[PDB]
């Protein structure tokens, strides 16, 4: 389950807080029309991760999708705080667990 | 199979679908006029991976490397949108599943 | 156990040597406010791993995440210099412990 | 077997086609005049990883190295494609086989 | 134990040859004065990693980091050719066997 610390900093936005999601597919899709890459679960629900240029985005934006693939590739779960002002929801930050 | 948000973003471009491919090999060449990433299925099928030069497409291209390999070292499936206009076809999108 | 030459270095330091933790979730965020890279314990304690946005630091901040995340992943233990002059403290040093 | 079509590559070149590599030693080197990256294979044969600064081939370069390291840490095979007119000989091309 | 090709390039050198170091531990470290990253052995003996800013050697240099990092997470042995003029001992040629 999302840290207390992971929870608290979802509650100080207007997100969501989505916990241990079970993410199944990674998609990279070169179309112009992305905004990131995006992560489904085992229920069907999409997620976007943000890119960013330069720093310090352009750090936390390459380790959430280092996230994205280490869950698929061993079945880890995560917790997201995903906004839903967008379609697919966008991850503002994400928990790896155990 | 392929997530339905990925055959979506499939359906709205020139490429085609190809779903459940299991890579076996990956290749890096620098030879003049064969220059390129691609992969191998276990059948003999063989795409080239797309290559971008700049910001943000140069991040999409990085990653579908990242899942090629990952699915070449761990046997994990992929679904492709392919463009049939050159042979090898180019991947567009990938999607690994687990 | 800390090695002693990592032990020497975090004795020349305000900041403490904190041993053998296991480190169980990996946490990437790009809010506004709380932005950055963190680490949690199997007790519930955080980290935010350093950044540096130009060489040589950022090679070394490069090698923490890539740490932390190995960490994670493999349940390695790790030890920490940690600088308790920030909530979370901050990681000046890191050692992955095989 | 190399797949037909990286055979069929390095086939239109000056190089030559190694094939079923087991490689089981990765080499880093910045000493004067030896300076490179290396592979060695069980039976001891020795080739030099090709290097570039720019793109498109730093992306190449960049994944043969990735390949090396993955045959070493895996025991996987390699297929590849080395120009004999240098020692160690150049790697052009390579066909990391699951 | 150390390829003939890794033995005769630390020979033409003021280094000295290392041969099967079980690296046991990883350090990255941003304090001042003892900045590096660093590797001990099951013995307790500490090397520096080389690093470099500028092509080509920050190609090698980060290879080096991540044939230390795989050591450390896989228990594989390596060789080194490092110089004994600085404490830690500088690793000027790495060798990660399989």
């Amino acid at each position: 389950g999302a840290s207390q610390f992971f929870k608290d900093n979802c509650n100080r936005t207007t997100a969501s807080l989505v916990e241990g999601v079970e993410l199944t597919k990674y998609i990279s899709d070169i179309n112009n029309n992305t905004d990131g890459m995006y992560v489904v679960s085992s229920t069907g629900g999409v997620w976007r991760i943000s890119r960013a240029k330069d720093y310090p985005d352009n750090v936390m934006t390459a380790e959430m999708r280092k996230i994205a693939m280490a869950a698929v590739l061993a079945g880890m779960r995560v917790n997201m705080c995903a906004s839903p002002a967008s379609s697919p929801n966008v991850i503002w930050a994400i928990e790896l667990e155990a």
